[PDB]
């Protein structure tokens, strides 16, 4: 067989299940014995069909369904191989979710994949679009040559007791077959020639995650654009795990973005890049013992152009799952404060309390103690820091082994190994900026207001709300969710940030995950849109500043699962067709997290006072990509200019098969236009 090239084709149209014979070509009988190589190839895909091989090499004969190599893609972004002999020779195969995509902007697109078979490291990688996406490692490593019987070479398809298998339908812009091994650098770059939309924050960046979820997105007044997101260390896992909350800014109108920095971030665990199995066995373990934020929420006051980022605040080994009920406050002469239980007492004596300055009191002998906090909530014994080593976590095996490491770190109160212990439930925690997050507050955590019955008080992820107009004109608000006397929730402030209240906006004691989204009407009266436990997504609204709700009332014509997903919905400045407008972007599947679809709603007057006073008409509705296409939370947000820029998950986060999956957060701009279906 001859070093490099052994075969190469340009702009191949394949007809839906009929493939491309590539038997005639010079090389095939090079490409039929091949005991490594590298395939690359650039292909726009136009079926609908499930499983979709780009190129394939076996023996089509009866009996011998089962003897083939291929790659291939699926109409839901999957891409990988299967190298076979069957089952009893050999069964090799590689694959990862959400890798490439089908339609960008209304049209198809090429993706650019390669797949390389290096003998010499015994080692099998497939790429996508500039991107290294997975690596099988076998100490038996086979090949073409492994494949008994082998009689054909074939574009589109794979032949089955002659028969056109996982049938593809499109273009194939070139291939190339290579005997040899190129570089992983070759091939970043070789397949990097197609990419769509862009990373804000990246596996690689200076968050020193691999991972990241929940996108918020915001335009300040300034014309500044900044954004957040978890940053998730240990793989795409909720809490009761390792996660920081990344920002980023862009001050040039989304084109480029700043080096992200970590505003809200815990220490008791380090901060690194690794790689989370995604074997059916390890890709359900987490860390354990880890504090931890999630759930971001972006807000700006434009009456003092100070920002804020709220986010959940999990104690050590915590969750919304696991997390305790009680408000993890207690009230000592009629003001609450902190409460915590020093590690030698009994499991639930929560004996202690942190009071004005910082300082720690003994509340049985309402005697201060020699402790005390910072505005970061880390301990001191008379003035002096204390300390506690900092966590490591690797895999052996199937088993996540936490371990301590000689690194020292300030002792803070939510961290497992502290002297004095926060209890248990979830809080609210903020922090503030008048740099756009050139330099934060201390942080500020909220969630006093806690209903003690609670289990759980969380944000509702994306961005918050100032009333503009009305009675109520400069008021803060953020949406709100809980398993106690309500679910859906929020906090307002009328005093710029200062000071915050709560509001229970219905009766529902079922906890279920009623994430929400809030939009002002032209009057100033206010629409919630939310996630329910029920197959719709609700409305709700307030004509009194959000101090009291309507009961909820489905949205019709959205589709949506039981389970659900978080939206974003935003008030747009300027007029569409006429009229006031408001975007919303939600996965449009009734199963699965998937058909991303961003929607205008033209908000119409009724005539009708009160609740009943306005109507929004969901009259556009645009496709982001195909039906099978993952699309999980997302956050719209108005650009400078008059465009839609959309920060979003790009694969199905619900799913157990997707999980632990790098680079999936991007950036899309829209315009009205495009939106409207008006080209
Ligand atoms: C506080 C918290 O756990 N937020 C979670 C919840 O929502 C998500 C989800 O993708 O649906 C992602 C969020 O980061 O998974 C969680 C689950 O639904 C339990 O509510």
């Amino acid at each position: 067989i001859p070093e490099g090239i052994l075969m190469e084709k340009n702009n191949v149209d394949i007809a839906e299940g009929q493939g491309y014979s590539l038997d005639q070509e010079a090389g095939a009988k090079y490409v039929k014995a091949m005991t490594q190589g590298t395939i690359i190839l650039s292909y726009k895909s136009t079926s609908e069909n499930g499983i979709q091989s780009l190129f394939s090499v076996g023996n089509s004969t009866a009996g011998n369904q089962d003897r083939h190599f291929h790659i291939y893609i699926t109409n839901s972004g999957g891409i990988g191989i299967e190298l076979r002999n069957t089952d009893g020779v050999f069964n090799y195969t590689l694959d990862r979710p959400a890798s490439v995509r089908a339609l960008y902007k209304g049209e198809r697109v090429f993706n650019t994949v390669a797949l390389k078979a290096d003998a010499a490291n015994k080692q099998c990688r497939l790429f996508a679009n500039g991107e290294l996406l997975a690596t099988l490692d076998k100490d038996a490593f086979k090949f073409i040559s492994d494949i008994t019987g082998v009689d054909n070479v074939t574009l589109g398809g794979t032949k089955r007791q002659g028969k056109i298998a996982y049938p593809f339908g499109g273009t194939i812009g070139d291939i190339k077959v290579y005997s040899n091994a190129l570089s992983d650098e070759e091939l970043i770059q070789a397949t990097g020639v197609t990419t769509y939309g862009e990373n804000i924050f990246y596996a690689g960046d200076v968050t020193e995650s691999n991972y990241f979820r929940i996108p918020s997105l915001l335009t300040l007044s300034t014309g500044t654009v900044i954004s957040a997101a978890d940053a998730r260390y240990g793989g795409t896992h909720d809490s009761k795990s390792k996660i920081n909350i990344a920002f980023a800014k862009s001050t040039d109108g989304g084109n480029t973005w700043s080096e992200p920095t970590l505003p809200l971030k815990f220490d008791d665990y380090i901060a690194k890049n690794i790689d989370w199995p995604r074997d059916s066995v390890g890709k359900n373990v987490q860390i354990q013992g880890s504090a931890s934020y999630i759930d971001p929420v972006l807000l700006e006051d434009k009456l003092t152009k100070r920002i804020f980022l709220f986010a959940d605040l999990m104690p050590a080994g915590i969750g919304s799952s696991n997390a305790s009920v009680g408000s993890g406050f207690k009230e000592v002469n009629g003001k609450k404060y902190l409460k915590l239980r020093w590690h030698k007492d009994a499991g639930r004596a929560y004996d202690y309390t942190i009071r004005e300055k910082g300082v720690i009191y003994n509340d049985a002998t309402n005697q201060p103690t020699e402790f005390r906090v910072d505005g970061e909530y880390n301990l001191y014994q008379h003035d002096t820091n204390l300390t506690c080593k900092q966590y490591d976590y690797n895999f052996s095996g199937n088993n996540l082994i936490e371990s301590k490491t000689d690194v020292d770190v300030n002792m803070n109160i939510f961290y497992k190994n502290s002297v004095f212990k926060a209890f248990p439930t979830n809080y609210l925690a903020m922090r503030y900026s008048d740099d756009e997050g050139a330099s934060w507050s201390d942080l500020d955590i909220v969630s006093s207001f806690k209903p003690e019955v609670s289990k759980f008080l969380v944000v509702g992820p994306g961005i918050g709300k100032q009333i503009s107009t009305g009675e109520n004109a400069g008021r803060l608000l953020v949406p709100l969710y809980s398993k106690s006397s309500a679910e859906l929730g929020f906090m307002y402030s009328d005093d710029h940030g200062d000071n915050w209240t709560y509001v229970e906006a219905d009766n529902l004691t079922g906890g279920a995950t009623a994430e929400a989204q809030i939009v002002e009407m032209p009057d100033g009266s206010l629409k919630t849109y939310l996630r329910t436990g029920s197959n719709c997504i609700a409305e709700v609204t307030s004509i009194d500043g959000g101090e009291t709700w309507s009961d909820r009332v489905p949205l019709q014509g959205i589709s949506t699962t039981s389970y659900g997903t978080q939206l974003s919905v935003i008030n747009y400045s300027q007029p569409i067709d006429g009229k006031p407008a408001i975007i919303l972007s939600s996965p449009n599947a009734t199963n699965g997290r998937k058909n991303g679809k961003i929607w205008i709603g033209l908000v119409n007057d009724t005539g009708n006072t009160g609740i009943d006073k306005y109507s929004v008409e969901w009259k556009y509705s645009y496709a982001v990509d195909t039906p099978q296409m993952g699309y999980s939370y997302s956050c719209l947000a108005e650009l400078p200019d008059g465009q839609v820029g959309l920060l979003y998950e790009k694969y199905d986060s619900w799913s157990r098969n997707e999980l632990h999956l790098k680079d999936i957060l991007k950036f899309e701009k829209y315009s009205i236009s495009e939106l409207t279906g008006q080209a």
